[PDB]
């Protein structure tokens, strides 16, 4: 983007890391948004556990 840290999101739902690209979220848990350039795809980060996830299975803070 280039990938910057502090921005961020919150999960809307739970979701269950289906590959080893991804990270497993918990309803309510707020990552870090590092990538967003993909619309559907966003490489975010929680409790240092980095991946991509569904980008409409969390909210941005904006």
């Amino acid at each position: 983007m280039d990938e910057t840290g502090k921005e961020l999101v919150l999960a809307l739902y739970d979701y269950q890391e289906k590959s080893p690209r991804e990270v497993t979220m918990k309803k309510g848990d707020i990552l870090t948004l590092l990538n967003s350039t993909n619309k559907d795809w966003w490489k975010v980060e929680v409790n240092d556990r980095q991946g991509f996830v569904p980008a409409g299975y969390v909210k941005k803070l904006d």
